[PDB]
Order: C-alpha cells, then sequence, then structure tokens
C-alpha cells in the first residue's frame, strides 16, 4: 500500500476518531476510484489485461480496508460503540469490517480470480446451433418467441452454457466468502448481508410480507397458466401443475410483462404496450435516458451532469467488443463521474430500467458530499426502489399520453385492470423469486445446501415460491443458478423483493405529498416539487441514519409493508379471484412433479 494510503496514529477517542474518519475518506475515495475505473474499463471491454488490472485493483483494496481496520480496531474497539456522533459510529463499524482482506494474500487473489472468471464466464457465454449472446439475441427470443420449441433451445442453450462451468468456481468462491467474513464474527457470507437490514427480525418479517402477497401471486399464476393453456395446449401445460419455466417472456420467469398480449383482457383499449409506438416514432437510447432525466429534474431532482453523457455506454458497442451488458449504474467515489452501463433496447420494459438505473444515479448525485462509508442506501432495497418509484408514475397512462407514447386516455374500469394487470405481471409475478434468490444463497453460505444439491435446492424453491417447473430433466451437472447474473457477481437479491414492496410504500407516500386525490395506481407524481422535496430528503441521507427512521419521516411507518402494494393492485386481485372462480381453476399446482413432454424431433 502507497504510503500517502496508509493511516497514521490518531488518538484513542472520539475527537481523534473525526480525524481517523477524515483522513481514511481522502485515502478511499482514491482506492475507490482506482478500483471502480479497473472495473470499468473491464465491464465495457472485457480482455485479459482489464480484468488483470481489476484483479490488482481489488488487490489494492484489500490491503488497504485491512490497514485501515486494523487500524480503527486498535484504537477504537474499546470505544466506537459509545461514541455520541452516530454518523461516526456507522463510519468505523464500516471501516473496522474486513470482509476479503481477512484472508491471505494467496487466498485473496484466488478470490479476486473467481469473481473476475465467474463475471467473463455470464457475460461472455453464448448459445450456438453462428452465435447468440444473452443480450440482446436470448432475451429477445424468451420476449416474443412464441414457438415452444424455440423457446427450450434459448432456455437450456443459456442455462447450459452460462451454469455448467460457473459450478466449480462458485464452490471455491463460496468456502472463501465465508473464511473471510468468520474472521468479522459473522457464522457466514449470508449472516453478514442480512445485517445490513439491521433487525433481529427480518426472516420473520419477509415471511410474514410474503404470506400476504402469496394470494395475489397465486391468482395471477392460475391465470397465466390458463392463458398458456390456451394458446400451448394440454401437452405442455398442466392446468394443475407448475408452468413450464421458459414460456413466461423472461429467461427467470420473474417478470411476465412480455406475455402481456396473451392475457390482456379488454384488447379494444389503449393498447399498454408503446413498444411499437416507440420503434415507430424512432425512439433510440439517447431519448430514454433524456426523458428519464427530464422527469427527475421535474421534481427538482438534480440532471445527469457532463461526465454522465460523455462517459456513459448507453448502446452496446458494435466494434467487435465483448461487454457486461447487464444495466448497471456506477459511482466513481470522486464525487464528479457516473456512469450507467446498458446495452439498452428500445422497449417498454427497458425505459423502466433506464429508470432503475438513473434511480441510482440520483442518489449518488444526492449523497456525492457524505463521507465516502455513507455513500449507500438507508439500506439497499432503498436503493433499488428509487428509480422504480418515478417508473410508476412513467406507466401510468394518463403521462405515456404526456410524453407522446399513447394517443387518447381511457379512465374506465376496463382500462384500470388492463393496466393493474400489466404492472401485476411486472410486480407481482417478480415477487416469489426476490424471496428466492437469497434464500437459495443463505443455504448454500450456511452449508444447509451444499455443492450436491445446488439445483435440487433452487429448483425446490424455484416449484415452492413461483410454481414453475424446467422444461427438460435437470441434474447436478447443471448448475441453474449461476446463469442468473446476481449469482456469479455476487449481488445480494433480497434488497429486491424488499424494493418491490418499498416502492408502494414510497408511492404512496410522494402522492399524497403531491396533493394527488384519486386511486393510488392513477396517480402521476411528475411535476410535484412537493414529492421531489420528499424524496429528496431520503437521497440526501445515505446510510447516515437507521432505515427505519428515514422510512417513518418518509411514510409515517418504520416498518416494510405490503398494505400500499394491496391497495395499488386491489381491483385486480377482487377481478382476478373472480375470474379463477368462474373458470373453476385450483390455486397452486397440486401436481407438483408434473414437468412437460419434450417436442417430438428436439433439439432439431
Ligand atoms: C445430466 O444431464 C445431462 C443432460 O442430458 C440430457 O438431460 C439429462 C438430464 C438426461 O435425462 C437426458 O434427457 C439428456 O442426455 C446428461 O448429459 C448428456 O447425456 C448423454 C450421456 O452422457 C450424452 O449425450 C452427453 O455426453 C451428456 N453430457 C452433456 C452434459 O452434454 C448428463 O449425463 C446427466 N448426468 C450427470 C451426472 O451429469
Ligand atoms: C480494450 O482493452 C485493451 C486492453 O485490454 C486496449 O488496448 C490497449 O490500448 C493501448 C492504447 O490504445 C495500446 O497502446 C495497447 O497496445 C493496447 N493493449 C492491448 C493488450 O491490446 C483497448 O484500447 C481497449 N479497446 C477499447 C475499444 O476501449
Ligand atoms: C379517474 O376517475 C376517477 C373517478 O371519478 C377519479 O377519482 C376521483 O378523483 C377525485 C379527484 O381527482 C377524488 O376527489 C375522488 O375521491 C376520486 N374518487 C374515486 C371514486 O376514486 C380519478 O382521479 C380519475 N383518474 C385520473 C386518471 O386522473
Ligand atoms: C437491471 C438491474 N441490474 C442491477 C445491477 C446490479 C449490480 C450491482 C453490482 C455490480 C454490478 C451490477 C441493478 O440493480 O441495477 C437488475 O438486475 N434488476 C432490476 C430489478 C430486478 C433486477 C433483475 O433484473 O434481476
Ligand atoms: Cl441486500
Ligand atoms: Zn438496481
Amino acid at each position: 500500500l502507497d504510503p500517502g494510503l496508509q493511516p497514521g496514529q490518531f488518538s484513542a477517542d472520539e475527537a481523534g476518531a473525526q480525524l481517523f474518519a477524515q483522513s481514511y475518506q481522502s485515502s478511499a475515495e482514491q482506492v475507490l476510484f482506482q478500483s471502480v475505473a479497473a472495473s470499468w474499463a473491464h465491464d465495457t471491454n472485457i480482455t485479459a489485461e482489464n480484468a488483470r488490472r481489476q484483479e490488482e485493483a481489488a488487490l489494492l483494496s484489500q490491503e488497504f480496508a485491512e490497514a485501515w481496520g486494523q487500524k480503527a480496531k486498535e484504537l477504537y474497539e474499546p470505544i466506537w460503540q459509545q461514541f455520541t456522533d452516530p454518523q461516526l459510529r456507522r463510519i468505523i463499524g464500516a471501516v473496522r469490517t474486513l470482509g476479503s482482506a481477512n484472508l491471505p494474500l494467496a487466498k485473496r487473489q484466488q478470490y479476486n480470480a473467481l469473481l473476475s472468471q465467474m463475471s467473463r464466464i455470464y457475460s461472455t457465454a453464448k448459445v450456438c446451433l453462428t452465435c447468440w449472446s444473452l443480450d440482446p439475441d436470448l432475451t429477445n427470443i424468451l420476449a416474443s418467441s412464441r414457438s415452444y420449441a424455440m423457446l427450450l433451445f434459448a432456455w437450456e442453450g443459456w442455462h447450459n452454457a452460462a451454469g455448467i462451468p460457473l459450478k466449480p468456481l462458485y464452490e471455491d468462491f463460496t468456502a472463501l466468502s465465508n473464511e473471510a467474513y468468520k474472521q468479522d464474527g459473522f457464522t457466514d457470507t449470508g449472516a453478514y448481508w442480512r445485517s445490513w437490514y439491521n433487525s433481529p427480525t427480518f426472516e420473520d418479517d419477509l415471511e410474514h410480507l410474503y404470506q400476504q402477497l402469496e394470494p395475489l401471486y397465486l391468482n395471477l399464476h392460475a391465470f397465466v397458466r390458463r392463458a398458456l393453456h390456451r394458446r400451448y395446449g394440454d401437452r405442455y401445460i398442466n392446468l394443475r401443475g407448475p408452468i413450464p419455466a421458459h414460456l413466461l417472456g423472461d429467461m427467470w420467469a420473474q417478470s411476465w410483462e412480455n406475455i402481456y398480449d396473451m392475457v390482456v383482457p379488454f384488447p379494444d383499449k389503449p393498447n399498454l404496450d408503446v413498444t411499437s409506438t416507440m420503434l415507430q416514432q424512432g425512439w433510440q437510447a439517447t431519448h430514454m435516458f433524456r426523458v428519464a432525466e427530464e422527469f427527475f429534474t421535474s421534481l427538482e431532482l438534480s440532471p445527469m451532469p457532463p461526465e454522465f453523457w460523455e462517459g456513459s455506454m448507453l448502446e452496446k458497442p458494435a466494434d467487435g467488443r465483448e461487454v457486461v451488458c447487464h444495466a448497471s449504474a456506477w459511482d466513481f467515489y470522486n464525487r464528479k463521474d457516473f456512469r450507467i452501463k446498458q446495452c439498452t433496447r428500445v422497449t417498454m420494459d427497458q425505459l423502466s430500467t433506464v429508470h432503475h438505473e438513473m434511480g441510482h444515479i440520483q442518489y449518488y448525485l444526492q449523497y456525492k458530499d457524505l463521507p465516502v462509508s455513507l455513500r449507500r442506501g438507508a439500506n439497499p432495497g432503498f436503493h433499488e426502489a428509487i428509480g422504480d418509484v418515478l417508473a410508476l408514475s412513467v406507466s401510468t397512462p394518463e403521462h405515456l399520453h404526456k410524453i407522446g407514447l399513447l394517443d387518447r386516455v381511457t379512465n374506465d374500469t376496463e382500462s384500470d385492470i388492463n393496466y393493474l394487470l400489466k404492472m401485476a405481471l411486472e410486480k407481482i409475478a417478480f415477487l416469489p423469486f426476490g424471496y428466492l434468490v437469497d434464500q437459495w444463497r443463505w443455504g448454500v453460505f450456511s452449508g444447509r445446501t451444499p455443492p450436491s444439491r445446488y439445483n435440487f435446492d433452487w429448483w425446490y424453491l424455484r416449484t415452492k415460491y413461483q410454481g414453475i417447473c424446467p422444461p427438460v430433466t435437470r441434474n447436478e451437472t447443471h448448475f441453474d443458478a449461476g446463469a442468473k447474473f446476481h449469482v456469479p457477481n455476487v449481488t445480494p437479491y433480497i434488497r429486491y423483493f424488499v424494493s418491490f414492496v418499498l416502492q408502494f410504500q414510497f408511492h404512496e407516500a410522494l402522492c399524497k405529498e403531491a396533493g394527488y386525490e384519486g386511486p393510488l395506481h392513477q396517480c402521476d407524481i411528475y411535476r410535484s416539487t412537493k414529492a421531489g422535496a420528499k424524496l429528496r430528503k431520503v437521497l440526501r441521507a445515505g446510510s447516515s441514519r437507521p432505515w427505519q427512521e428515514v422510512l417513518k419521516d418518509m411514510v409515517g411507518l418504520d416498518a416494510l409493508d405490503a398494505q400500499p402494494l394491496l391497495k395499488y393492485f386491489q381491483l385486480v386481485t377482487q377481478w382476478l379471484q373472480e375470474q379463477n372462480q368462474q373458470n373453476g381453476e385450483v390455486l397452486g399446482w397440486p401436481e407438483y412433479q408434473w414437468h412437460p413432454p419434450l417436442p417430438d424431433n428436439y433439439p432439431e
């Protein structure tokens, strides 16, 4: 570690800790920068030289975290928890967590190589027949092929190309992760991730939430299954069984918006898939990011700075570079550079993604004057919900009309149901998956799920929550969890399930704040500076206050709550139950063992 980046000595008291924290922040910004830059260079231009550079930068981070973490312990272990400055408690608390820096050198190099190589496998896997990439080629197939056999080729190809080679690396990764966090005092890496919510009842609270939401997911499931049955027939849909995992518009069956055309109940109302309008009108990526930006500035939030437009990668390069396509928002920790990396496609759901990713940028912008340690969401769930809150306003028919993507606007119940159904395909269908992914990973980290049951336990969770089955047999050579980006990327997932509930809480608060008197699902906070002021206060707090306190200031409750989500969807909940009863459906999948046959001359 460079001389200038090493800690000195401070007094062993709170006064000295302030100075410690100041000097830490200078050094950290410089180290975070060099690291975020090296990853950027990699993720936008995947080569061996850039990977070796990222690994060297991660190593420098680890030396840093170690020298400053050791020093925080040496000076402040007795006293940091009694400090008067709440923000300084959190900072020192962060600084003393070594994570992977607890590893000895050879194991840090191994850990870093594993992250690098899993990233590269996930992001450069192709399916050949001439080779298709996940984005855009396989995404597109899943979204709008309706050939059972072609969807299967893509689903299986993908899960095979990405899963199988990840498994040896994922096992090694898990061992090293656990080893590292055990020396911070955690029983496993999972306990560490769960500790961010700083809630003794965390697992219980989530299950109380999921139990309240499960009826909606079940009603929707049964409805969609019936729709699928009408198209794909009795051979490939069991009305009493899980849905084949490849028929729902998305590689992970995590969002079902792309099958909207098979379920929409009132096809004579305004068509709420504006994708073809966007294509007809000649939208490009730039436009999408501009329209998101303008939403933000209508709230008196900050615009994207020059550095964002000059630095971002908002399109897949055509120059034959390998990139990580999976959309992400980047803070370089220099208070100046913020960028999005996205292989933006021109569709309505990518319009949401854009807003999602811009939510992150906006958070980065508001809290950039906090100490580096506090430059994060009140919890990771907060960070994920910001863009999604705006996107709820954007998707409303009124707002789509105002940005010229919907030629007229109805305000009738048939339209409301169309709308709420679409939103349910996006939001309610995701709920089981948001919950299940980290359940799988907590199991793996704790040792409940060894390598020999990685795929067994994954599909148990898939069937249990989502009510889907693999469309071909899987076994333990397969590693289907690893064909989902967040797993090889080591990005926690429970934040999304938290986000998907929190976003309706935020929505309801901002709408009330904006003066909006009508049904929640027709609220548009566009141009509400009051709503903006309320959101800004949250963004600016970063992680400097307990999320339960920030939440209470914002929505009046100190806890995640399903009521807003439920009142948002209330009308389509009542509608779906009526339909499912009149069609004599079975809620759930009592024929849990059922799997569909192979197509006749498959794999051809
Ligand atoms: C795991 O399954 C793979 C995939 O094979 C297909 O799906 C299986 C579950 C099986 O039920 C069959 O429907 C299919 O073969 C098996 O892989 C291939 O199977 C044969 C026999 O080895 C052969 O054509 C290939 O070489 C196999 N290898 C691969 C991965 O392409 C595999 O043998 C199964 N068992 C184990 C322990 O991995
Ligand atoms: C992608 O990454 C490679 C490095 O992996 C970059 O290539 C180097 O670029 C400098 C300046 O252009 C040359 O002098 C070196 O000789 C190159 N090294 C290698 C290993 O080729 C390349 O510039 C990057 N490409 C893009 C489009 O950013
Ligand atoms: C669509 O019509 C409904 C029903 O008339 C509107 O909802 C009412 O809105 C007013 C003020 O805007 C409130 O005072 C009422 O309490 C609401 N009543 C009901 C029955 O919900 C709604 O605002 C209109 N929506 C749009 C798209 O603007
Ligand atoms: C598109 C988005 N990308 C992630 C990227 C996360 C990430 C973190 C750290 C490093 C790289 C990428 C993000 O939340 O922005 C994402 O994965 N999202 C959006 C909501 C649900 C979730 C999903 O698609 O699984
Ligand atoms: Cl999380
Ligand atoms: Zn996100």
